[PDB]
């Protein structure tokens, strides 16, 4: 049983291309499906107000793109060009791009890393969130009043202030237990260890749960959470922390 | 980690199995570790007018892709390539590269056109059977582009058909009746699929096995050529002959 | 590169192949070492004291026959076995097997799932601890007795009294998380979800881990852990829980 | 989930290397899962005397693996099971069988001798080169015990290296040179390695593209037997001819 993944990714986004596939990869030794990887790019190279929204712009283009492909689910990769248009804009995405595949003869689940971020924090039943994040303090403000808007409390947050997107890449992960470390923890329900796609934090997840013993998620392993979700599959992928152990299916 | 780039017209779904299926293999006889990045052209019916607008569009996923510093590009659609006209796969893969390089990401460019010519030559074979999905006329496109590049054909079949995702569901497993009902004796090696799109890999052995030729696709010798371009072993568990070790 | 891993197992084990082998390959995605896996037996049907005593006395024949194959570490797998015989003899069985491959030209790291837990659970920092064991009640009692004459603490303890072996290992691991539950575990620092080396239970953990918010941690866990350790390799290891979080080079 | 038990002798290293390796491939194309269990009997070196002590130790072995009710058997050493006489891969299975039925677990056996032999015969290969690690006496008597079978010997090559564990030493590399220097038009299939112990799975695709004829080993044939015994699909990419699928 073969299931087709469709992502909607920045153009210089390397990240989401990896932990998605690395997480649905050790998913495969535990349970039978088999995924395979189809992504469409919408153009980003700085993580700006500007880049971002004319990257959304993008949007129908790259969902008519994986349509063609008649993907099982697709994911909208980047976190904060959602949230950076305003609140309640991930339903407003979501609901769009499912109305181009629809009539591109498609209709596919659609998932936001957005979206899927509240949706895992509320699967959780986590009430007080800590936030990582790449991004400029300006946009870092936007996301943590969206989450605070979705009835999320934020507590403690950090901002890296990284704007060029491949400078985020090449942020090592093994930064994070650090600078988590360094943020109080102890008033949070969980810790969101990226809140960008861009940022690599797969391989410091596991060690940073052992270290807080709260649940530890990021952008990237809440959206695949979220896409086998709405494929009615079991969650649970080694290495994936609290959110994809396996007790959570929301 | 290797940064492979994928062009890949929006309805292709086989390069994106059978090029990460073909490295995941070699992940178990060679160190290097692969990941997969895509950007999409439109394009659901082929035809030669929608395969020259398709094309034109070749361009901005190259420039997609180089923003993410790919260490490979592999443009998937060979009949989009040999449609445009004799030698294409030259001029494409040299305007890809030049894009590349003004978005200050200079990278290796692979066809899967140039690839299969490049491979076919590697194997040191002279004349060549060959399957294909296409429409009749596109594959005579095809057919005569090889045998401009100094390759022969000899039997070649059609499948006719137009619609690309539907080419992806073409069953494997015909392909070595298909072969068997050919001539392939006055034959050096086995186009098995001429296209990326249309499934061959789980056949190739089968049709080794049977033939007793080697047999190569336009998947493997993408993958070949893109491993090439980049300085690696070629030896790949599952992929014919041409990525024997021996080359 | 290639590690050579020897296990001596009970004859009618058949987890301990199956755990092992399934959270090294997990570490495959995340390491560049790659593992083979070579077995030499010892017969036991029945988990009794008479059958176990017996087990045991094959101790050496197996190092034998695996230090043969120059094996890189070597992990004798009954948990109870060693236990049975007596306070210490963890210490006692590693020392002679040890000169058993060093007389044989081929000294070699050996492991006992019975030190490798205590070394893990001490790895943990953890003081006191619940068990859950599918032996009969008084095997389950020396074991218990073992560990709290290791200095470690055991709060709440489940033995499901289940001596057929192959019987051990059709026990389903579903049903771990409910035992568990019905456990006292707010006052314990780490709960072990199988001392037995045969019940399944690796599919279970991070499940338990996510419901419990305590480490969990097997035999067949500490065994992995103290491998790696003693081929002085990272123990970050997707679906291993705690103890394999990376977080712990004891 | 299928569980596979390997008798091997104590030295043995290369059935737990290509058996699970080929195992894992297959699980790439067919849904099947397999779990790996081995008894021991222990041997340094391969000579007639101790080959024939080690072989005292089967049942034991036998007896072992049945008591976590295994669903086949494979006996790893071709060598120890030609140097107790003719015929005896029969004789060695059904002993073994035995022993699993009076432990209430009655399993397949699989030795790697009747394999290679049955594997032969499936290729429907009558003439046969062979590539052993074994002294030269002793290859000696697999060359003699291939052709009691109805097989004929075409050139056969001998490494002398009695060391066991030295054997899995053995760069497979060196493979497709023997091959080269040894004639192989007037043969229908090629015998990379005759012993388990000795790697070659790597180097089987290769041979197999530079002398155009069926490859097979051991290993492959042990694993292509264990399959067939359970009336499984034989495809296991990167095995060679008798693992395509075909046959």
């Amino acid at each position: 049983k073969v299931v087709r993944v469709g992502q909607i990714v920045p153009s210089s986004n390397i990240t989401m291309e990896t932990e998605i596939p690395a997480l649905l990869k050790a998913r495969e030794l535990v349970a039978p499906e088999r995924f395979t990887f189809h992504s469409s790019r919408m153009r980003m190279k700085h993580v700006t107000k500007e880049e971002l929204a004319r990257m959304d712009g993008d949007s129908d283009r790259c969902a008519l793109e994986l349509s063609d492909a008649r993907v099982d689910v697709m994911g909208y990769a980047c976190l904060v060009a959602i949230m950076s248009m305003g609140h309640g804009y991930h339903r407003v995405s979501a609901e769009r791009l499912r109305n181009v595949t629809e009539n591109n003869d498609a209709a596919t689940p659609i998932i936001t890393s957005a979206g899927a971020l509240i949706d895992g924090i509320r699967a959780l039943g986590a009430k007080r969130v800590a936030v990582v994040t790449p991004y400029m303090k300006p946009l870092t403000e936007l996301v943590v009043d969206y989450i605070r808007h979705e009835g999320i409390e934020v507590g403690d947050y950090r901002a890296l202030e990284i704007s060029d997107n491949l400078a985020v890449a090449a942020h090592d992960p093994m930064n994070l237990p650090g600078i988590i470390a360094s943020m109080r923890t102890d008033d949070v329900d969980a810790i969101v260890i990226s809140a960008a796609v861009q940022m690599p934090s797969l391989n410091a997840i596991t060690m940073v749960e052992a270290q807080t013993r709260k649940p530890v998620i990021s952008a990237a392993v809440a959206t695949t959470w979220a896409m086998l979700t709405a494929l009615d599959l079991p969650t649970r992928v080694p290495g994936g922390g609290t959110l994809l152990s396996g007790a959570y299916l929301e």
